[PDB]
């Protein structure tokens, strides 16, 4: 049994690829997700490999687990875009970032606050920065009414219509259509942060199986239906 | 007495202004600087204002104080663009990020890991992966000779030419021109973070007075010299 964790997201496209390698090659793959502290305790005592939804942040998840992992060996494999998921309709008429500053509008964004990793941390900031403008970085900071610790806690208060406008990533929307509608980023604002997998310290040949299986023809197509791209 | 505490880096600017404003008004201001751990006791006694380095660390470290501060009152005042520093004469011919990825070079980066607030957190990842292309991610990447905990750690690591390039801020080069060359980052891919400030709950009128003056002319021009910009 091949034991993987880490957070939602990526796990959608990972439970498809689980499930069509343990059909072809009978080896069965676990795919654990969710908010690091609902698996870390049974992850510190089978995980195989840890998954991220960004570096930054499966550079402090691996880090948790002391020398049962090498943060060193962390495999960035895939990326895709940041996006706005809206409310169903885009009632507001959301057109990007730079309209989400400039409207009456309410945000939420995943920052982790020094004491959550999620693949948030850092986003909002780096995009709407690269318009080089103090007036706009204010006013999209002002219209933010939650930083959530992680990527569930976001989709929830979302759920809930307690946010207008809700930054996240492609996957998410592409994972769950009926959740909101998505607005593509300002090309020269977004940014695009990865998918990655490291090996437990002394993974099995099975692990690095999986691991090379990740890479595979139909891999690829399977991440790439979910918006994770290599080019 | 008006006790500022926040990361080194715009602990600089924040000198001279402090000290031209002493001058006008006779209100004495201190500027602490330095890693968090090495003021944040006495800042949880005397803490008038905290300062920051970016968005996300500033809502770390400001989160960290609890009930004494609220951090939806964050304010960004400027920003700068990330850099590459190398050792002084850019012996490796080093002209940007993509350069980065292609050479055999040692690079150093600030990145929290979840266990330290600093405002390098995300940043590398950001910039290369708007290359959308996965080689080139994992390419800067395994050129990562360190991970380290805040800017003042590159710093030390680079300053014993164990690091061949250190991303960083063009603050902290135009605050010691002599310490490295700086290579400015392709247009399409440098991100740009922010100088903030938080007063405390309660902060007093003279504590106010200064954060005002923060944005006056006379601030505005002794930020521009060390490059934290509006425009």
């Amino acid at each position: 049994d091949v034991n993987l964790y880490g957070p939602g997201g990526p796990h959608t496209a990972l439970k498809d690829i689980a499930n069509k390698y343990s059909e072809k090659t009978g080896v069965k793959v676990n795919v654990n997700f969710g908010p690091q502290a609902t698996w870390f305790e049974k992850a510190k005592k089978d995980a195989d490999i840890l998954f991220g939804a960004s570096d930054q942040s499966a550079l402090a998840i691996a880090s948790d687990f002391g020398k049962d992992f090498n943060v060193s060996k962390i495999k960035p494999l895939y990326f895709r875009e940041a996006i706005i998921l809206t409310q169903k309709g885009n009632p507001l008429k959301i057109k990007g970032l730079k309209d989400l500053a400039n409207k009456k509008v309410r945000i939420v964004v995943p920052e982790g606050a020094g004491k959550s990793n999620t693949s948030g941390t850092g986003v909002w900031e780096d995009m709407i920065g690269r318009t080089q403008d103090i007036k706009t970085i204010q006013n999209f900071r002002n219209n933010i009414v939650a930083f959530v610790p992680n990527s569930g806690s976001a989709r929830k208060l979302f759920a809930q219509d307690q946010a207008d406008a809700w930054i996240t990533w492609i996957d998410w929307s592409k994972s769950n259509p009926d959740i909101g509608t998505a607005v593509a980023i300002e090309k020269d604002l977004v940014v695009y942060r990865t998918f990655n997998v490291i090996a437990k310290e002394g993974a099995s040949k099975e692990t690095q199986d999986f691991i090379a299986y990740l890479s595979s023809k139909e891999a690829k197509e399977i991440f790439k239906k979910y918006g994770w791209r290599e080019h």
